[PDB]
């Protein structure tokens, strides 16, 4: 099985990394959890788990085996979902302000697929040109934005269709 | 009471531009709609109503007041409400295949506020390119992006949240 790494931020919309967390221990993938304590808040204001195979890094641990190119360059990609406006400038402009930060400069160094999952409303210039420099170093921007093909019922319709598009992005075969 | 203009075009998500227009009506604005060929399918795949004040435009005819500056100065401002990839790039191109993408053209060479909602995934380096030039031209670009803020329940909590962002663009207040 081979090796996936997620780190979730601070934004609105924490339950898509959640999905995805639980597809892909479903799909039998060994991840690596980086978890930002704003991330943990919104949780609740929006722990115990009997998943598998999940290493669980502290957002300000750099000592993490993934914040090393040398071990990085072994997984399949890395997501970051979802990734907070202030994570995409951190990451875009290569400043490393925790570790989920320096993960983003390692893929992007390494070559290692980068996927975002950005939710932001409206969309200043900024925030434009951070997904764009993302884009054109070979990353990945998804906005959070489901779409009515499969005339969704439930928000958890919606969920699974994002989490479904992030799956693709690495073509990880799934059901959703 | 103000003038709106409500252009809706054939992209997934076309309920977000009904919805708007149904609150435009109730805040009572007399709207002017363009509704493309492309829509009308879209939301059936995924007519008949007792909405005042709406004047309808047909796609092709450019002809309509919409199309002419000297009338779309006295407007609050336009809504392409969805705005699929296609318009989006037609208007940030100056390229006018229709009247909608001509009223986006006028309202951008007669500074009248121009308000997009995109809905797509992932995005490519053009649809980031068009959203940034639409956005330096004084547009406002928003992602159909809908956040969990508000804790919602139903799909229908979060097309009202959509509709609410597009709203507070043009500061129109709502109940939303």
């Amino acid at each position: 099985m081979q090796k996936i790494a997620l780190c979730i931020t601070g934004a609105s919309g924490v339950i898509y990394g959640i999905k995805l967390l639980q597809v892909l221990e479903e799909l039998d993938f060994s991840v690596d959890l980086v978890i930002s304590r704003n991330a943990k808040v919104v949780l609740k204001e929006e722990v115990l788990k009997g998943l598998k195979n999940v290493r669980i890094h502290e957002e300000n641990d750099f000592t993490s085996p993934l914040a090393s190119g040398s071990r990085l360059v072994h997984y399949r990609g890395v997501y970051v979902v979802p990734c907070s406006t202030n994570t995409l400038s951190c990451i875009a402009n290569g400043i490393n302000k925790n570790l989920i930060h320096r993960v983003g400069e390692v893929a992007l160094k390494e070559r290692v697929p980068l996927v975002l999952l950005v939710r932001e409303a409206p969309y200043n210039e900024i925030h434009l040109e951070n997904m764009l420099k993302i884009t054109r170093m070979g990353g990945v921007v998804v906005p959070a934005s489901p779409a009515f093909y499969h005339k969704p019922q439930s928000i958890d319709d919606m969920i699974n269709f994002v989490v479904g598009k992030l799956l693709d992005v690495l073509r990880i075969e799934h059901n959703l």
